[PDB]
Parts: C-alpha cells; structure tokens; sequence
C-alpha cells in the first residue's frame, strides 16, 4: 500500500511539495515525514475544529508512534480552509525543517533526529493527498 | 532511495500522472511501473535519437529486468520534444493499460501479468521526474 517513487530522494536541500484537498467539515489533517508511520521527524497537524484547538497548527515528532509524541510547537497563524486545495512545501537541513505553506506562513521546526534523508511520507486525517512534487 | 508515498495506491481505476522535464539532447527516457526495477508491467520508452529508432515509442514489460524484455509494441505517433515539460497519465484494468500523453496520443498496452495493484514507479533515462499525481 503506497507507491514507491524511486526517483524522489528527499535529502537536504530538496523541496518536497504536497498538494491535495481538505475535506469539508474537517477536524484536522497532518502531513507526516520520517522513516515510517511510527518514526516521524515532522508531524504537521492543521487542527480546524478539534475541541479546544480551533485553527491551530501543531508540530511535533515521535520515535514511538502515538506513544512517543514529544514537545509540541504550536502556531495560530492559520490560513487553510475546509474544502480547499492546499500546497505545503518542506525542505530541511541538519538543524531545521522549513515549512512553506502556500499563501500562508513560513514556519521552522527542529530537525530533532539529525536526519539527512527521509524515506516516508503520509497524509493523515481529513484531507486527500493528490500531488507530490520534488525539486 | 526513493520516497514511499503511503497514500497513493495505484489500483485499478485510479489515474496516475507523472510530470517532469525531458533533458536537452536526449537519447530516450522511460516511465516504468511494476513491482520493482526488475519486474515491470509497463516500460514506456520515448526514443528520440536512439540509433535506428528516431522518435519512436516502445512499450514492453519484463519479469527478469534487462534479460526478460518481451514483445515490443511500437508507435511513431510521437509528440514529445527535447527540453520540454511532459505529463503522462496511466490507468489500467485487469486487461489493459491506458496511456494518455498530454497533448499527444492515447495508447493501450496489455496488462500481461493481470496486476490489480502496482507498488513501484521509476523514470529512467534522459529526463527528470518532478511530479506524481494520483486521482
Ligand atoms: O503532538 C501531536 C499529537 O498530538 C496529540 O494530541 C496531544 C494534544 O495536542 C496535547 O494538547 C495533549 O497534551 O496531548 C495529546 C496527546 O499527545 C494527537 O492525539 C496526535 O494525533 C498528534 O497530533
Ligand atoms: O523493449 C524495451 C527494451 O528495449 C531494449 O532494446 C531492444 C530493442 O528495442 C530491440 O529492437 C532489439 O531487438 O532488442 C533490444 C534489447 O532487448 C532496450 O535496451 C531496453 O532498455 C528497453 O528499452
């Protein structure tokens, strides 16, 4: 399940763009990059209507799936909308991830595990992934 | 090496679009889908300047990498150009692959191995893969 795209090596200095459509009436959706669903260098969660979290971006990582979430970094500079097309571009170096949301903010997050190559990508939650671009 | 895109299950009825740029002064480039580089249900080769083959599309499959190429199906309804951006959309059912080249022809090729799911994608040769889309 999934597609192995042989040509795409998301290494330091490359720009990975993910595009897709957010569901109508969303709770939240995340972009996840790392080694696997359980070992993620970046979990970027856009929470629309999620209890106390209303239009909040939560960023975190985990080495142990759902039982290893570490320190959250949050932002309320929230620019996505339910039912819309979105694009988010990610790049990183040995110190930081650089998150560029199209028509939105640029955010940074630590590269906690000193990764120089990331083999896995998933989108989870209330959205549909339609595009992956690497430049 | 490569990127595992968890969300993309290229199953019967889905449309996989590959986009990218053909090199300047190309010999040829191929789009390859299957289980691995050695076991391919479709090898779609656009040969620009490749000895006797000038602007010829060659389609084939292999179960044994470079030593298992089977019966070629060829077309000279060739519409791509060196140095240009291209997009090719692929879909399939249990009998055939359907190849839609943007601004070009629609071609069919047998689904020789009765595949209903294809986990691997590569572009080889004189071009750069920049985009993968699945709908
Ligand atoms: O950190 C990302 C992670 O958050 C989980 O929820 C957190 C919640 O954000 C926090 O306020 C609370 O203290 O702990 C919860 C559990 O770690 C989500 O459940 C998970 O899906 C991720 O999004
Ligand atoms: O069939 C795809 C496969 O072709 C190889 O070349 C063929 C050539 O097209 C054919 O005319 C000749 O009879 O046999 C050659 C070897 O099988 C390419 O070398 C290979 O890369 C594929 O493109």
């Amino acid at each position: 399940g999934g597609l192995q795209v042989k040509n795409f090596d998301f290494t330091v200095g490359k720009f990975l763009t993910v595009g897709g459509f957010i569901n109508n009436s969303p709770q939240r959706f995340s972009v996840n990059v790392g080694e696997s669903m359980n070992s993620l260098s970046l979990h970027l969660d856009h929470r629309f209507n999620y209890g106390a979290d209303q239009n909040t971006i939560v960023m975190n990582s985990t080495l142990k799936g759902d039982n290893g979430w570490e320190t959250e970094q949050r932002s309320t500079n929230f620019t996505l909308s339910a039912g819309q097309y979105f694009e988010i571009t990610l790049s990183y170096d040995i110190n930081k991830f650089y998150i560029d949301i199209l028509d939105g903010p640029n955010l940074e997050f630590p590269n906690r595990y000193s990764k120089e190559f990331l083999p896995f990508l998933s989108l989870a939650g209330d959205a549909r992934l339609t595009l992956v671009k690497l430049e």
